[PDB]
């Protein structure tokens, strides 16, 4: 069987982890972190990642994951004077189980799988060297005695994120992503001591029935805010003006007084003060909103590498679609992987790039497009960022059928030298966005 060597444990790792071993591939994973640690906020998996997710354990995570369920009915998205604007129906969106869960709680799910399923698992281990001949790839594992050790495999899976040293060592970028000038405060609620206080009692009406999802439109403030597994989680979230050197990572805490003073000027703002105010000081997150161009590869020169998940394509954290193409970026290239055969890795990564790359560009540069904007206050259907790009052919879409049924159409365009144009995205799109092909 092959083996496979994944660098970096955040989702996409996981995911890459857990599908190629149920493919039936020897995988041994390394991470440098204790992954098993609260941190952050809430991950939204969509239909296109939870129809990948139903397959692991026939059924088993999907099960372990039904209380994340998302039961939101409807996106009801305000003004700065609280006036109902617009509902957005989910009624499509949700046909198919999303799910929005703590981004802690959904490694934890995905990590156990792995590990039962017989994921060869590396705590506490950097990895960097990557190299790579022609009849294999290996990495050089560090331990924080300063000890090396080669490591040997078929090829290596680089989800280390987007601060990929892996990256920096192979396929570097040419000039850094530039700062948009906006910046996301972001954080879980205590539910603990929401609870108790009178004064934000309103936000849990109807949530044991229906997740609530409520998104505020202010000058200079997106808002959103949202409830999942029947009250028991509120998770929040606000876009807004900064030009400082922020660093994007997800420790360094922030000012709440910076979002109490963005809001309390506005007739809105005490009522949503009322749960913000809520947020351990401990995990209140400012997060600097950058954009990423997408990378002129993910495979590198020799074929036995590849670049997957926040590596290949950050997008930013509002998004909605970022773990979602970072976990189909895992499937297809499980997919490719058990189609080419030992004989043919270096096909299944060109394969498994030449199916991900314009879509998962389209949505890199789209959802920055919507997320990109300046709008005033009088904002309007299709609008300056509202979380209205749930479109089907996102959502919708079969990565692993997609992979069987064109895979020997791919092979032809690489082995030919010719490209492929894939039909996982709208034809227009690509010329909009001006994608080229890999
Ligand atoms: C601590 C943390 C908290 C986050 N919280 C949120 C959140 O609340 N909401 C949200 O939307 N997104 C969050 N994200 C980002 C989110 O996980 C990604 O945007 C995406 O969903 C998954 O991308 P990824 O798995 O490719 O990379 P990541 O999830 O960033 O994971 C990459 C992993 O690789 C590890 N790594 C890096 N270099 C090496 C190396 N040399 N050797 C070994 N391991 C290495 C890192 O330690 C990290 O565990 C968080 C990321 C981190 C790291
Ligand atoms: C700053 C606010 C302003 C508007 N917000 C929307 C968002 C996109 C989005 C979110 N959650 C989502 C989501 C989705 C789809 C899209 C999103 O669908 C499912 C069905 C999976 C259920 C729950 O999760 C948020 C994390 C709340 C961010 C945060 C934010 C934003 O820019 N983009």
């Amino acid at each position: 069987e092959v083996q496979v060597i994944i660098v970096g444990l955040g989702i996409v790792g996981l995911a890459a982890a857990i599908e190629c071993r149920e493919k039936g591939h020897s995988v041994h994973a390394f991470e440098k972190s204790n992954i098993l640690k609260s941190i952050g906020d809430c991950i939204g998996l969509q239909s296109n990642a939870t129809r990948i997710i139903k397959r692991w354990g026939d059924g088993a995570v999907h099960e372990a994951l039904r209380p994340w369920i998302v039961s939101s009915k409807e996106i009801r998205i305000h003004n700065s004077s609280g006036r109902l604007i617009i509902r957005q129906d989910l009624s499509e969106v949700c046909e198919q189980p999303n799910y929005l869960l703590p981004r802690s709680e959904l490694i934890r799910v995905m990590y156990e799988h792995a590990l039962k399923i017989g994921v060869e698992i590396s705590l506490g281990v950097e990895v960097c060297e990557p190299s790579e001949d022609e009849e294999g790839a290996s990495v050089v594992a560090l331990t924080r005695d300063g000890e090396r050790q080669i490591v040997r495999g078929d090829f290596i899976i680089c989800s280390d994120g987007v601060h990929s040293k892996m990256r920096k060592a192979i396929m570097p970028q040419p000039v850094e992503p530039r700062p948009s000038g906006y910046a996301a405060f972001r954080a879980l609620v205590d539910t603990e001591t929401l609870k108790g206080d009178p004064e934000a009692s309103w936000v849990f009406e109807g949530v044991e029935e229906n997740d609530r999802f409520d998104v505020f439109f202010l000058s200079g403030a997106q808002i959103a805010l949202q409830s999942c597994n029947k009250g028991k989680v509120f998770s929040w979230f606000c876009i807004h003006q900064d030009t400082r050197n922020l660093l994007d990572v997800w420790t360094s805490p922030a000012d709440p007084n910076e979002m109490l003073d963005l809001i309390k000027v506005w007739p809105i703002g005490q009522r949503l003060w009322s749960v913000i105010r809520h947020t351990q000081p401990q995990k209140f997150i400012n997060y600097p909103l950058l954009n990423h161009k997408p990378l002129d590869h993910w495979v590198s020169s020799h074929g036995r590498l590849i670049l997957i998940g926040d590596a290949a394509h950050p997008l930013s954290p509002a998004a909605g679609q970022g773990a979602s193409q970072g976990i189909e970026d895992a499937n297809v290239l499980a997919t490719s992987l058990s189609l080419a055969g030992r004989q043919r890795v270096s096909l299944a990564l060109h394969v498994a790039e030449r199916i991900r790359y314009a879509r998962a560009s389209a949505v890199q540069l789209i959802s920055h497009r919507v997320n990109e904007g300046w709008r005033n206050q009088d904002w309007d259907a299709y609008e300056n960022i509202a979380s209205l790009p749930l479109e089907t052919w996102i959502y919708g879409h079969d990565s692993q059928a997609y992979t069987e049924q064109e895979f020997e159409m791919v092979v032809r365009a690489v082995q030919e030298g010719e490209e492929y144009h894939a039909t996982n995205l709208p034809d227009k799109l690509r010329v909009q966005l001006g994608i080229r092909n890999v």
